[PDB]
Parts: C-alpha cells; sequence; structure tokens
C-alpha cells in the first residue's frame, strides 16, 4: 500500500572529486545518490609495485599539477560518461552497474576511463545499494556473493618491517608480516600486533635502528641481510610475551618482479647476490625452516610460471603460496594458473581489476579451485576501510592491509573492530586453520 | 500539523568503544544515538608531547594489555555513567550536554571520566545533532559558534619535517612548515603542500637522507643543525617552481618544553648548545631574518611566562606566536596570558580541555582580544577529520594538520576539499592575511 524510500534505489546522481591519498598523490573518489535519499561513497587506492597486466590507473600526465599524477580525466570520466550511463539503473544490481560500465569503456583494460574511475564508482554504488537495503556494507557484500549471513573475521597480516618500493632503505624483500594466529577474536589478534610492533621498536632503537616508517606504516631501517628482518621479528615476539609458531606465524611478500633482471632474481641490498629460479626458491626454503613462514607471496616474476610450477611443487603442500603480480586480481589469468599448478593462493585487490563484480568473481574462482583468498590494500591508501567489509563479506578468512600505524591502515582495523563488535559469534576468527597448508 | 524526525533530537543510546590511533596506541570513540534515528561518532585524539596543564587522558595502566596505554576505563565511564546522565537529553543544546559531562566528572582536569572519553562523546553528540537539524557539520558548528552561515577555509600549516618527540632523529625543533599562502584555494594549497612535499624527497635522497616519515607524516632525517630543516625546505620549495614568501611562508613549533631542563633550553641534536629564555628568543629571531618564518608556537617552556613576556614584546610585532602547551585550550590559561602581554595567537585542541563547548570558549576569547586561533591535530590521530569542519565552522583562519602523507593527516585535507567544494566563495581562502602581524 505504501513504498518504502528503499525502493527507490535508482542513480540519479554520480559526483566525482579529486581527493589526496596516503602518500599525497590525487587519487579518485565518487559518490553516488539514489533517488530515496542514500549515498555512498568510495575512493580507489593505488599501488607502488603494480604487476605489468594490472587494470590501467588512468593519470593525466600534466607536470605543472602533481608532478604529472593528476586524475582529473578520470574524475571527467565519473561525472561525464559513466554518470550519464548509470542515471536511473538500479543500484541494488550491482552486477548490472558494472556491466554497463565495463561495456561502455570497450577495452580490455579499462583504459579509456581508466580502472581508478571504473572502481570507486562500483564501490561507491555498493554502499549506496546497502543504505537503500537496510544495512551495514559486509551484509549487503554476502548476499551479492551468494553467501547470505556467512561471515568470517580475518586473519591479518601485518607487515611490520617495510622494503623494496616501500621504503628507502636496503631491503629488497618488500614485506615482513606477522599473524595472530593464537588470537580467539581480530580484536585481540589488532592488540597482539600492536604490542609486538610497539616492542620492535624498541628492539630496533637497542641496535641503533631506524623507527621511521615508510609506505604502510612498518618500520624501515638498514639491514646486514633481508633475513635480519626475520631475526629482528622474532625478538619482539618474544620481548611480547609471545611464542613464536604457536601464538604468531610469519608471512613474506617477496614482490620478486621489483627485482627480476635479466633472467635472474638479483638482490641489490645482498651486494648484487644473483639467483635463478629454483635456486631463490631454494632460498625461500631455508627460510622456512628457520622461522615460521606459513606464507609467501609473489616469490618469483610474475612472468616466471615454469618457475611457480617448480615453487609451488616444492613448497605448496606445506606453505601457503600467493600470486599477487602474478594473477592481478583477474579471473583470465588465476585460471590458467589453477589449471598449471601454480600458487594455492591469490592477492585480491579490487583495483588490479576496476569492479566489485569481477573482484567477487576471483574470490569464487579461488574457493572453487580450494586457493585461499587474501584480501588486500594498496601501499597508496585513503581513510576508506571497503576492504575491511568485503573480508568479513566474503568470509574470505585473511586479509593483508597493513602494519599497526598509519590510520591508512589502522582505519581498516578499527572497522575490523566495530564490525565484530555488531556481528559477536556469527563472524568467527578461525586462525591458522586459514592459510593453506595449516587446516 | 506533522513532527518531522530531525524534531526527535533525544538521546537514546550512547556506546563507547576502544579503537586504535595512528601510532597503534588505543583511544575513545563514541557513538551517539537520538530517538529520530540519527547517529554521531567520533573519537578522541592523542598527543606525545604533551603540555603538563591538559586536562587528563585516562589510561587503564594494566601492563598486560597494549604496554598499559588502554582506554578501558574511559569507555566504561562512556558506557554506564556518560551515557545515564545524557539518555533523553536534546543533543542540539551542546553547551547543556557539555555541561552535564564536565559537572558529573566534577573534577578541574577530567580526571575521573578522563577528557578522552568526555571528549568523544561530546563531538559524537555535535555530529549527531548537525544531521538532526539536517545541515553539515560545519553549519552545526557555525550555529554553536555564535557566527551563522560565516566560513572560511583555513590556511594549513603542513608539518613537513618531523623531529622533538614525532622522530627518532637529531632534530629538536619538533616541526618545520609549509604554508601556501599564494593559493586562491584551499585546494589549490593542498596542491602546491603535495609538490613541495614531493620535491622535498627528492632533495633529501640526492643528499642521502632519509625519506621516512616521522608521527605526521614529515621526514625524519638526521641533521646537521635545527637550521638545516630551513634550508632543505627552502630548496624544495625553488625546486616545486614557487617562490618563498610570496607562495609560500614557513612556520615552526619548538615544542620548547620538550627541552628545557634545569633553566635553560638544551639543543641536544646540536651538542648540547644552552640558552637562557633571552638568547634561546634571539636564536629564533635570527632564524626569522634569514627565512621568511612568520609564526612560532611555543617558542619557549610552558612555565616561562616571564620569557614568553619578553619574547612577545620583543618579536611579537612581526611574528605570530603561537600559545601551545602555554595556554592548553583553556579560558582561564588564556586569559592571564592576555592581561600580561602573552603571545597572540594559540593553538586549539579539544583535548587539551575536554569539550567542543570549552574550545569554541578559548576561540571566542581569543577572537575578542586580536589573537589568531589554529585549530590543531595531535600527533596521534585517527581517520576522524572533525578539525576540518571545527576551522571552517569557527573561520578560524588557520589550521595545523601534517604533513601531506599519512590518512591520519590527509583525512583532514580531504575533508576541506569537499567543504569548499560544497561552498564555494562562501568559505574564502583568505591567504596571507590570516596569519598574525601580516
Ligand atoms: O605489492 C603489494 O602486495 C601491495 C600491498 O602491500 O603493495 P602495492 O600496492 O605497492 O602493489
Ligand atoms: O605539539 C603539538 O602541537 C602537537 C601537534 O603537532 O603534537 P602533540 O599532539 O604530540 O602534542
Ligand atoms: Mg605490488
Ligand atoms: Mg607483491
Ligand atoms: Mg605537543
Ligand atoms: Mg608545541
Amino acid at each position: 500500500q505504501q513504498m518504502g524510500r528503499g525502493s527507490m534505489s535508482k542513480i540519479v546522481k554520480i559526483i566525482g572529486r579529486e581527493i589526496i591519498d596516503s602518500r599525497g598523490n590525487p587519487t579518485v573518489e565518487a559518490e553516488v545518490h539514489l533517488e530515496g535519499g542514500f549515498v555512498g561513497m568510495a575512493a580507489a587506492p593505488s599501488g607502488a609495485s603494480t604487476g605489468s597486466r594490472e587494470a590501467l590507473e588512468l593519470r593525466d600526465g600534466d607536470k605543472s599539477r602533481f608532478l604529472g599524477k593528476g586524475v582529473t580525466k578520470a574524475v571527467a570520466a565519473v561525472n561525464g560518461p559513466i554518470a550519464q550511463a548509470l542515471i536511473g539503473k538500479d543500484a541494488k544490481d550491482q552486477a548490472g552497474i558494472d556491466k554497463i560500465m565495463i561495456d561502455l569503456d570497450g577495452t580490455e583494460n579499462k583504459s579509456k576511463f581508466g580502472a581508478n574511475a571504473i572502481l570507486a564508482v562500483s564501490l561507491a554504488n555498493a554502499k549506496a545499494a546497502a543504505a537503500a537495503k537496510g544495512m551495514p556494507l559486509y551484509e549487503h557484500i554476502a548476499e551479492l556473493n551468494g553467501t547470505p549471513g556467512k561471515y568470517s573475521m580475518p586473519v591479518p597480516m601485518m607487515n611490520i618491517i617495510n622494503g623494496g618500493e616501500h621504503a628507502d632503505n636496503n631491503v629488497d624483500i618488500q614485506e615482513f608480516m606477522i599473524q595472530p594466529v593464537g588470537a580467539k577474536t581480530v580484536k585481540e589478534a589488532i592488540r597482539m600486533g600492536s604490542e609486538v610492533f610497539h616492542h620492535l621498536a624498541k628492539v630496533l632503537k637497542a641496535k641503533g635502528m631506524n623507527t621511521a616508517v615508510g609506505d604502510e606504516g612498518g618500520y624501515a631501517p638498514n639491514l646486514g641481510s633481508n633475513a635480519e628482518a626475520l631475526a629482528v621479528i622474532a625478538e619482539a615476539v618474544k620481548a611480547a610475551g609471545y611464542e613464536l609458531g604457536k601464538d604468531i606465524t610469519l608471512a613474506m611478500d617477496c614482490a620478486a618482479s621489483e627485482f627480476y633482471k635479466d633472467g635472474k632474481y638479483v638482490l641489490a641490498g645482498e651486494g648484487n647476490k644473483a639467483f635463478t629460479s629454483e635456486e631463490f626458491t631454494h632460498f625461500l626454503e631455508e627460510l622456512t625452516k628457520q622461522y615460521p613462514i606459513v606464507s609467501i607471496e609473489d616469490g618469483l616474476d610474475e612472468s616466471d610460471w615454469d618457475g611457480f610450477a617448480y615453487q609451488t611443487k616444492v613448497l605448496g603442500d606445506k606453505i601457503q603460496l600467493v600470486g599477487d603480480d602474478l594473477f592481478v586480481t583477474n579471473t583470465k589469468i588465476l585460471k590458467e594458473g589453477i589449471e598449471k599448478g601454480i600458487a594455492n593462493s591469490i592477492l585480491i585487490k579490487f583495483n588490479q581489476i576496476g569492479s566489485l563484480t569481477e573482484t567477487l568473481a576471483a574470490i569464487k574462482m579461488a574457493k572453487d579451485a580450494g586457493y585461499t583468498a587474501v584480501i588486500s590494500h594498496r601501499s597508496g591508501e585513503t581513510e576508506d576501510a571497503t576492504i575491511a567489509d568485503l573480508a568479513v563479506g566474503t568470509a574470505a578468512g585473511q586479509i593483508k592491509t597493513g602494519s599497526m600505524s598509519r590510520s591508512d591502515r589502522v582505519a581498516k582495523y578499527n572497522q575490523l573492530i566495530r564490525i565484530e563488535e555488531a556481528l559477536g559469534e556469527k563472524a568467527p576468527y578461525n586462525g591458522r586453520k586459514e592459510i593453506k597448508g595449516q587446516a
């Protein structure tokens, strides 16, 4: 008899604008407004170590604004042709929204509007539609995902020593992470992570090492070797009163595409020590015997599918092996990997692909093949906490969102604390059992 | 005939929780829920270089959690006594809401509930009320401030080299800042700050210096003296195509309390070189003749009222002199300062005093005396961007909210972008003329 405003879910206005990311570079934000008054807003993150097969981040290249990194062309796409094509379409039909954008762009890699344009609208639409449906974003995402009412709290992997392209130090390995597997709630995980991070500062200070931070909030000391990162972490974990293995495990992201040069893996920080893919796999293996490293991401170059097959055959039964730049959140590429016995896990970045629909497709493909899905930030973030809702609503099981410093990382942890407080035992924290090779 | 939902602004629920700040330490967030379905939420920031007369940041001291930095006691005050005293009160009456809190706590420095509890609720209530009134927080703030419809976009001072308690380096001066006074909009100011900030990384990398960042998102290199920070900034400004003076001016915050020891100022990064008040003031003057430094905060110790009287007599006609730990956003203390010819500017930190009402009273007191008010962050921040709306709604004219890196800082710039986009020329960007002495 009366039609509620929630039913009035057609898009009436889309506003694109240029905001600033956690490195000080421009990025795209969009707002999507519905007839019933609902609004969602979101922003595109931005990577530094970008895989060569990522959907295109469109920047302006005008050296007179922001050293060429303006995003006015992307924002113009949001405000002009994207908006014109979505006005009057039902925001609750996520897959329908995304399809109109992807089709209008018409390109493989989203190079006409930019993946930055399309993603911001895609995520803002989802938020809008959640609110039109009368629910929080994680609940709407589980509905979009085909898994209604099913949630979990992700096991975070927390990058507390930063290197490679994220920092100005002599460390080649991009990320050294802790995982609070012994925690019973993500709130407890967050606190354990904070404690270890603070004890790590004390460890580093006593050795005369720098405690300023890199792009993801972890320390960026100069170390005598990439392995030494592991020793200092171990030290800190023990100083915080925790058992390495039992309470806390380790993970790494090598981002090895960043140090592959003329067909070899070259550790610049270790006097340009060069390795073939087999030898580099053996280097990684020796680390996994000395420390409880249970996950390794991008252990080899994006293009070295032979090397990945090998690595997966030698390490994959025991260790989670995460493809990041290997897969670029891309069903086309993940499928071929799954067929070739390559990796057993994927890092999910909605901006590697450019829409929430395509991102949920990549999570489905991984889950169906027994691969784990790790929901990830980019090194260039904003105060946006969307990935926390994505992790819970897809019950992905794991999240990669930074050190326990910088609100560009800590805003996602706080969103996790909020979600867990509303859901309680409806969103279990499953611990080490979420990680490939431990269940 | 029909009463709208916006009229149902009575408080129905208040929720407190422990969340995490930009250094990884706990802080208090509160949500305030109104009958008509309106919700506000906010969090308390937290300083590292905290004034000895700041209202109390209540922490737990339970060494088994967060190294003793838990805020469970504060959160309990929000969830029990505070909530129970405000449920049923009209959120639109900010002054009454803050009164009930202040009075129930009943101590001078909010040491029963903590200023962290009271502030979180205070701000969350304002958010709720704005929503109930159908308006952005900056517009509700202007009505609460007794200055309806009157706005400006603040001129930011951007701390791009970090020292003292904000960074693990050999720099004594806590902050070295740029201000993009030549900009016509706060959006252009933010662009100019980004550009200079990125040219600064290049200048420091050319010199072999570290480009990791301190707590406020500025670089934290080791330097050969404190004044070297100004030289590298000036290099950066020129490399960015800008003119120091005309486009960009400089500002400092010495946080000199942090290097005051047995009655002298001691520059530990320059071989423990000791200064009396007078000779530290002369050190500062010398920097003001070499570089276009137009504002200096906390040039002396919070307790050295005699020295500030001097510094103001000597430097105050031509430079802005901002009291921070000197005044602790506290009208009782600013009043005595204004009476004794001390400083000509105040740094406004809502958590130094613990309520939005007392913060607006400090802003009023300053403007009535012709002092400027600089709206400030703390070094421990959250994604909260309230200080952007506070700066605009009180047309304070200046803001101190970080380097152009770390979302704990950039969230405030983004919110200033959004505000200016909505207000256009109803919030002018007044540039250089906002600064005391210009
Ligand atoms: O390589 C990565 O996994 C990410 C996230 O840490 O960094 P970037 O956004 O720089 O690709
Ligand atoms: O001293 C200051 O002005 C502030 C803001 O930079 O730092 P803290 O919050 O550590 O007091
Ligand atoms: Mg990368
Ligand atoms: Mg990688
Ligand atoms: Mg201070
Ligand atoms: Mg100070």
